[PDB]
């Protein structure tokens, strides 16, 4: 043991248990607990008692639920069912009816608030000259305001942005107050029976005019041809001689057409909106605007409301074509002669980054859209306008679907519509159990706010009688397991392929990542965490001193829990040998060991919520302010602390003084997943990381536990068909079940957590357990200020929301909760997990019950059937967080047998969730059971032998603008989100064309289309391609999301003039970036407490730190890690400079995986694609750097360290060592035997540490080598030829 580890040791046993303070400030722990659960034994009747009843139970549930009472036939029991789920849905549809004050049913709003028009080009600029001589006509007060603009605009009274500070007749709609009054008068709710049919009409219907691309619409976005033909012919010069490829053919075609002159004219107003927004300079003024080279004229006024902007749009008669559809779903517009006009529209601050990105969003969800139903992604829209088959029209829809919903961007359509997948996934169980799809009726939103959520609920509610009526049908022969039946969930036409079905189900997200908060509507978040907090039983002899009979809520039975330890124990015996509490004591050291300051100081973020923010008095014009962790990590290292460890005692110590969590809550804006975020204090933060850390540790040794063994995840259902079919000795049936835990953050008490922890480690680490986890039964969690600014001045009638009203009560006095407190800042709690801090711990005890829950179902089986089938059937679990899965095997020979395997299957699945509740374990409706071949696990889909995840997951996500920094940065982030989205199963043709919607979306983010400069600026990065003054690298189509921005960069390189300025660094001014490009593009005072220290001990970057300053040094160099007067100055570079293989080596270290790839990606050609027949298995491969020949024996940085410091890890033979080093010198020509003579020779210690890179290793799902690969996963509809 090194002196690390023993004094660890020491200092661990120098931390001590005060039971007096513990037990004082936290109530419901003590030593009798511990002491009592540590050496009683559990009740063995009460465990049989408790297991029989749930047997009895279970049966029973089973029998009703199916209608078998009677015995009747299939179709009985069908009709019952279906009469059943027709009472729910008209019970709920009766409960949405019941409200008042409904809006009447055919008062319609447009779903979409733009007009539909389409128009040619103008007068290029964006001055007001073709305002001057119009003659409106009409009364309608719009067409009064606008008379009065032109009549100005005549008489040039306009200003300077041009602002238009009209006067009298201003008013009658602009009273500084009648607008924000009119939009507020939409509150009324939508009847469901509401008028919807003009939805229905516009979605599915004979629309071929959208797809022809003529007349010469307007479309500003389409002056970069040149820029994307020069990316074109980085990769193939040969056709780029010829013209564009296809993939740019089809893009610029879509440009073209309607939707796509449509697209592009919502995404200006979009990006001009968000530009006025910022001026902010009227005192009381008008703010008039034209679109760059066009008759849309925007009259635009923000109010002293500050979060919603009023727009009218109008156009010229004489310009505008026509209109993109007739149907109510556009906003309707008023004629007014010579021009066209719209009424005021309101729009919050949020909606424009959504309106921004619409066109490129919608070229990426209809190429995905029409790729998923067959047709060719890079030849789709000529098929959409020759619409013969039934894809064509489901294409259509659901790209319809997409758009109306983008434009909606309401979360309550977004919930809507991930409601479906749990509807449609109950069409799998196979008996004995039948469908309960109305099950879900319970999870409908409260109230209606729009027109198509009726439409939406309304194809929800056909879509659940139509699966309660009849489920899919099974299919099999020759091992040839199929389905039948299968509809889409919302147009309800056939389907036949999974993949598009799973895409309809997760449709609803469309993660745009917004790292920002949302004050509006966040009172759900609030209620998330009270609705529990009310039950907590008053007395707290069920919460781990005794075993309930009935569990109720936060309820647990002692002796069930430690039986399960128990049972896990055996287990754990049996695999790794009787010496497991050593090897795991050894573990934990271990992992103890490499807990550093360093690893947790990264960005996130910390709360400095303390006493002096209790009060809301106190503190009214202070903005709270969310610290980083480096800072307080860094402060705590200067006092001389190298592992995290080191700093717990005293720092719970001042939490003991606390006495309760100071934690403070984050909503993030986004609409999809991890909005919760609960930041949290320093001192927390340490004792979670260790206790986390314990969790982990011990947990890993469980094979069955997916968080700790990632590879396990992927590993075990692969496998689970070969060990049936291994076991079984011959064919074989598959069940399984799927499971979600309900309310599984806020239902769980703490104490069990420290019960089981302590039950499976020593002695020495209990101290440091019982008090980790103590610290959770008392926590205070911070509001947004501005939620009580807002709560404190609004009086009565706040809202009907039940828990505002509480609040508003309790705040100020008039009413008492346990939650919160008069005058305070804060919910106190006493239960909860916070979403995830304590995430190992709770999949440990998902571990442990579904270990337990197998013994058990081993023994029903060998019960209920026959007693020797345990030998020759197959169990197995997966658990993560909360999600979770069953799957079991059997031999299919009999068919009595069979049946009888099936409703032991199912009585075990039943079990399962019946005793899930002894541990707290309560089951959500979200759960499927006994579902033959059918199985679910983190969104990852298993149809026997095909393997499908929803990709539609990552499109939507690969259009965003994060992070800005650098050009740069955004191309390569770009490219990093493409590797997700083809990683996620897309197609690499999907993937080019997603490139292209990345790319028209840069281009105009720099302003192309919104000003006329910008037409300069492509002149000069043309003659220059360089990415650091944003120029876009498209990369090869037929291997895009695979390459990456290094091998752009380094095809870039290799033969353009870009390569000249290189090595004009190498013979406004910024460093390299992490890709390897020099760039140019166009807080360290607080960390007071260093290259030329980093220099004289460079160890320090190849090793784990030990103390303070090294630990300094790492966390700096972590911090650490005009555009027409840009090319004026680039003009002095004329430089003669030349090619350089070294300074390519020196950039990528990988070159030979590069030209692996290059030697088959290059100059293609065009595109000849074989169509495949049905379908094929899904077979994983390895594709990239996975050998090792070039790749040395071990990585360079070891070979590197071991030489210049003797770390002995390398592990290979002394002459193997020189001959690796001696080819890395050679590989390597400045690299010497000594670190002095190799930093004077090459050509910044840390930029030649990590030099050495070694990519990441890549797998994909081939459907059935690089060449494999590529050819196999161009397209999904067919492989490539002649590869």
């Amino acid at each position: 043991l090194g002196k690390t580890e023993r004094e660890l040791l020491a200092m661990v046993s120098s931390i001590q248990i005060n039971w007096s303070v513990t037990e004082s400030v936290f109530p419901p722990f003590s030593r009798e607990m511990f002491d009592r659960f540590r050496s009683s034994p559990p009740d063995s009747e009460y465990i049989t008692r408790i297991v029989s009843r749930c047997l009895i139970n279970s049966q029973e549930k089973l029998i009703n639920s199916s209608f078998f009472a009677e015995g009747n036939d299939k179709a009985l029991r069908f009709s019952k069912n279906a009469e059943e789920c027709s009472l729910a849905v008209e019970r709920a549809l009766n409960q949405y009816r019941a409200e008042d004050n409904l809006r009447d049913l055919n008062d319609h709003k447009s779903t979409i608030q733009l007009p539909p028009w389409l128009s040619y080009h103008d007068v290029d600029g964006k001055d007001l000259c073709p305002l001057q001589g119009l003659d409106v006509r009409g009364d309608h007060p719009m067409c009064n305001l606008w008379r009065e603009v032109v009549t100005s605009a005549n008489l040039e009274e306009i200003e300077r942005v041009y602002i238009a500070a009209l006067g009298v007749n201003g008013k009658k709609h602009k009273a500084d107050t009648l607008v924000q009054q009119m939009r507020d008068r939409s509150k009324q709710p939508f009847s469901p029976d509401h008028d919807v049919d003009h939805i229905s009409e516009f979605l599915s219907a004979c629309s071929s005019d959208l797809w022809a691309t003529d007349e010469d619409l307007y479309s500003p976005l389409s002056c970069d041809k040149e820029l994307r033909l020069a990316a074109q012919r980085i990769h193939q010069p040969s056709l780029s001689e010829r013209g564009f490829n296809e993939i740019i053919t089809e893009h610029y075609k879509f440009m073209g057409s309607r939707i796509g002159s449509w697209c592009q004219m919502v995404s200006l107003i979009g990006a001009e909106l968000s530009a006025s927004v910022k001026q902010h300079v009227k005192p009381n003024y008008f703010v008039i605007k034209r679109l760059l080279g066009s008759g849309i004229f925007l009259l635009i006024k923000p109010t002293s409301s500050k979060s919603h902007i009023f727009v009218s749009f109008a156009i010229k008669r004489s310009c505008w074509a026509f209109d993109l559809s007739t149907s109510r779903v556009f906003k309707p517009y008023i004629d007014a002669g010579d021009l066209l006009v719209t009424d005021f529209v309101s729009y919050k601050l949020s909606k424009l980054t959504n309106l921004c990105k619409c066109v490129s969003l919608m070229e990426s969800s209809f190429s995905f859209w029409a790729e998923a139903f067959g047709i060719p992604s890079w030849n789709f829209v000529g098929d959409l306008f020759r619409s013969s088959d039934s894809a064509a029209m489901d294409a259509s829809y659901m790209g319809k679907l997409s758009l109306l919903t983008l434009l909606e961007d309401k979360a309550a359509t977004e919930e809507l519509q991930t409601i479906a997948r749990y509807i449609i996934m109950e069409g799998f169980v196979s008996p004995p159990e039948i469908p309960k799809p109305h099950k879900m009726t319970s999870k409908f939103p409260k109230v209606l706010r729009s027109e198509l959520q009726v439409y939406l609920l309304n194809c929800l509610c056909r879509t659940i009688q139509r699966i309660a009526g009849e489920p899919f049908i099974l299919k099999k022969k020759d091992g040839s397991i199929s389905w039948g039946g299968m509809f889409n969930p919302f147009s309800g036409r056939p389907l036949l392929d999974m993949q598009p079905l799973i895409s309809c189900c997760y449709n609803g997200y469309f993660k745009n990542k917004e790292e920002e908060t949302e004050p509006s509507s966040l009172s759900g978040m609030y209620k998330k965490i009270i609705e529990l907090e009310h039950l907590r039983p008053q007395s707290d002899a069920f919460l781990g001193y005794k075993d309930p009979e009935l569990p109720r809520m936060h309820e647990f039975s002692v002796s069930y829990l430690k039986e399960a330890c128990n049972h896990a124990k055996l287990v754990l015996r049996s695999l790794y040998g009787q010496n497991f509490m050593e090897q795991i004591d050894n573990q934990i050291i271990r992992e103890l060991s490499g807990l550093t300051l360093e690893r947790l100081a990264t960005l996130k973020a910390t709360s400095n919520f303390n006493e002096n923010w209790y009060v809301y008095k106190d503190v009214a014009d202070k903005n709270y302010t969310r610290d980083k962790l480096l800072v307080k990590m860094s402060k705590y290292a200067s006092e001389g602390k190298s592992l995290a460890i080191q700093k717990f005692e005293d720092c719970m110590r001042q939490i003991e003084s606390q006495g309760c969590m100071h934690i403070c809550l984050f909503k993030k804006q986004q609409h999809g997943g991890l909005r919760e975020i609960y930041v949290m204090g320093a001192e927390e933060r340490i004792v979670q990381s260790v206790v986390e850390t314990i969790a982990r540790s011990i947990g890993k040794f469980f094979a069955s536990d997916t968080l700790c063994n990632p590879p396990n995840k992927v590993k075990i259902p692969e496998t689970h068909g070969i060990r049936a079919r291994k076991q079984c000795k011959g064919p074989v049936w598959t069940c399984a079940t799927s499971d979600d835990a309900r309310k599984w953050n806020q239902g769980h008490f703490v104490t069990k957590f420290a019960l089981m922890l302590c039950e499976f480690t020593s002695p020495k680490w209990w101290p440091l357990i019982i008090r980790g986890c103590s610290m959770f039964t008392r926590k205070r969690m911070m509001m947004n200020l501005n939620y009580l600014k807002i709560l404190d001045g609004h009086r009565e009638l706040d809202i009907r929301d039940d828990f505002v009203m509480d609040l508003f009560k309790a705040y100020h006095g008039e009413a008492e909760v346990p939650w919160a407190f008069k005058g305070k800042t804060y919910l106190e709690t006493t239960t909860g997990m916070m979403q995830g801090i304590l995430h190992y711990t709770s999949s440990l005890l998902h571990t442990i019950h579904q270990e337990y829950i197998r013994s058990l179902s081993f023994k029903i089986f060998n019960l209920k059937v026959a007693p020797e089938m345990s030998k020759s059937l197959v169990c197995d679990m997966m658990q993560g967080s909360d999600d979770s899965s069953m799957l079991i095997s059997f031999p299919a020979d009999d068919e009595k047998v069979l049946t009888r395997c099936k409703v032991a299957a199912a009585i075990c699945f039943r079990m399962k969730k019946e005793l899930g509740v002894y541990l707290a374990i309560y089951p959500s409706e979200k759960s499927t059971a006994n579902t033959d071949f059918v199985m679910e696990y983190n969104s990852e889909f298993y149809f026997h032998t095909q393997h499908v995840r929803p990709t539609i997951r990552w499109i939507a996500a690969c259009c965003s603008l994060p992070e800005v920094e650098t050009l740069v940065a955004r191309q390569e982030e770009a490219s990093n989100l493409m590797t997700s989205v083809t990683e996620g199963g897309g197609s690499f043709s999907l993937a080019a064309m997603i490139q292209q919607a990345q790319c028209t979306l840069h281009y105009m983010l720099m302003g192309m289309g919104v000003s006329e400069l910008f037409l300069e600026y492509k002149k000069a990065v043309l003659k220059w391609n360089d990415p650091g003054l944003g120029f876009f690298l498209l990369d090869n189509p037929y291997a895009c999301g695979l390459g990456g921005f290094r091998f752009n960069l380094f095809k870039a390189i290799t033969r353009t003039d870009l390569q000249k300025l290189y090595a004009f660094f190498m013979k406004e001014t910024c460093s390299v970036s992490p890709g390897g490009a020099l760039i140019l593009s166009s807080l360290r005072d607080r960390l007071n407490i260093w290259i030329e220290l980093i220099n004289e001990n460079p160890e320090v970057l190849y090793r784990a730190p030990r103390t303070g300053p090294e630990i300094l040094l790492r966390i700096a160099e972590k911090v650490h890690s005009s555009l027409l007067q840009k090319m004026a100055a680039y003009s002095g570079f004329h430089g003669f400079n030349d090619m350089e293989p070294e300074d390519i080596l020196f950039l990528f270290p990988n070159i030979e995986e590069l030209e692996s790839l290059d030697s088959i990606v290059y100059n293609k050609g065009e595109i000849d694609i074989i169509p495949r027949v049905n379908i094929r298995d899904a077979t994983q491969t390895r594709v990239t750097i996975f050998n090792e020949q070039k790749t040395l024996r071990t990585s360079p940085e070891k070979l590197v360290s071991d030489k210049w410091f003797g770390t002995q890890k390398s592990r290979i033979g002394k002459t193997t060592f020189l001959a690796e080093w001696e080819k890395l010198k050679k590989i390597v020509k400045w690299l010497e035997d000594t670190p002095e003579a190799t930093l004077a020779h090459t050509p910044v210690r840390n930029f030649f540490a990590r030099m050495e890179s070694k990519p990441r290793t890549v797998r994909i799902t081939g459907a059935p080598k690089i060449a494999m690969v590529i050819r196999d996963n161009f397209s999904r509809m067919g492989h490539l030829r002649g590869v």
